C-alpha cells in the first residue's frame, strides 16, 4: 500500500525555496509517529531540503543522477522506488511537489496536515479530486504557545 503523507498551507502550498517556512512542532511528531519504521520515499530537492537521514526509516531517494550519499538509497525511477522498499504493509511517500504528482494515483491513503497559515510558496500539493477520497479521519487543534498556528490533521482513503 503506497500512502502520500504532507502538511499544506493555505491554497495547498508546501514550499518555498526549497525550505518550509512554517514551525510547527506538533505536526513534525504527527509526521514522525506516522512514519517511523517504515520506508519513506522522497525527491531529491526535499533531500536536499531536510538535509540528513531521518532515522529509524529506510530513506529512499529519487533522482536522475547518481547518488552521493551511501547512508541512504537512491532510485531512477517510481517503480525502482516502490521495488526497494521490500515487502512492507505500507510505504510513505514524504514529497515533494513533483514526487506527490507521480505517486497519486497508485496511492490508497492521504496524511495531510491542513495548515491555517498563508504562504507564498513555490512548490504545491497536487490539485487531487475530492471525490475519489473518503475522509476517515479528522483532528482540529487551535495555535497554542508552541504552536503559532491552528492545523487539522486528517487521514483519506481512496473510495
Ligand atoms: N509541506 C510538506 O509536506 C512538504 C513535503 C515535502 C517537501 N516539501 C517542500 O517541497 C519542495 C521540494 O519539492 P519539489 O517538487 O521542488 O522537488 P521534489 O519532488 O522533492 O524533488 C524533485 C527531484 O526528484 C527527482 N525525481 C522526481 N521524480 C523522479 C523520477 N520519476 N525519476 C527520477 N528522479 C526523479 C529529480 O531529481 P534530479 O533533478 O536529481 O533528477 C527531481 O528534480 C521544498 O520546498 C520542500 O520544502 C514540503
Ligand atoms: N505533516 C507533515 N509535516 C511535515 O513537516 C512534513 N515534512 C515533510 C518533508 N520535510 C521534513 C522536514 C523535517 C522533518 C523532521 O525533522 N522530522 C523529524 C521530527 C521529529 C519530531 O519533531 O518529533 C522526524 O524524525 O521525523 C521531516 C520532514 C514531508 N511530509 C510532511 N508532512
Ligand atoms: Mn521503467
Ligand atoms: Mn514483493
Ligand atoms: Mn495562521
Amino acid at each position: 500500500m503506497i500512502s502520500l503523507i504532507a502538511a499544506l498551507a493555505v491554497d495547498r502550498v508546501i514550499g518555498m525555496e526549497n525550505a518550509m517556512p512554517w514551525n510547527l512542532p506538533a505536526d513534525l511528531a504527527w509526521f514522525k509517529r506516522n512514519t517511523l519504521n517504515k520506508p519513506v520515499i522522497m525527491g531529491r530537492h526535499t533531500w536536499e531540503s531536510i538535509g540528513r537521514p531521518l532515522p529509524g526509516r529506510k530513506n529512499i531517494i529519487l533522482s536522475s543522477q547518481p547518488g552521493t550519499d551511501d547512508r541512504v538509497t537512491w532510485v531512477k525511477s517510481v517503480d525502482e522506488a516502490i521495488a526497494a522498499c521490500g515487502d512492507v504493509p505500507e510505504i510513505m511517500v514524504i514529497g515533494g511537489g513533483r514526487v506527490y504528482e507521480q505517486f497519486l494515483p497508485k496511492a490508497q491513503k492521504l496524511y495531510l496536515t491542513h495548515i491555517d497559515a498563508e504562504v507564498e510558496g513555490d512548490t504545491h500539493f497536487p490539485d487531487y479530486e475530492p471525490d475519489d477520497w473518503e475522509s476517515v479521519f479528522s483532528e482540529f487543534h487551535d495555535a497554542d504557545a508552541q504552536n503559532s498556528h491552528s492545523y487539522c490533521f486528517e487521514i483519506l482513503e481512496r473510495r
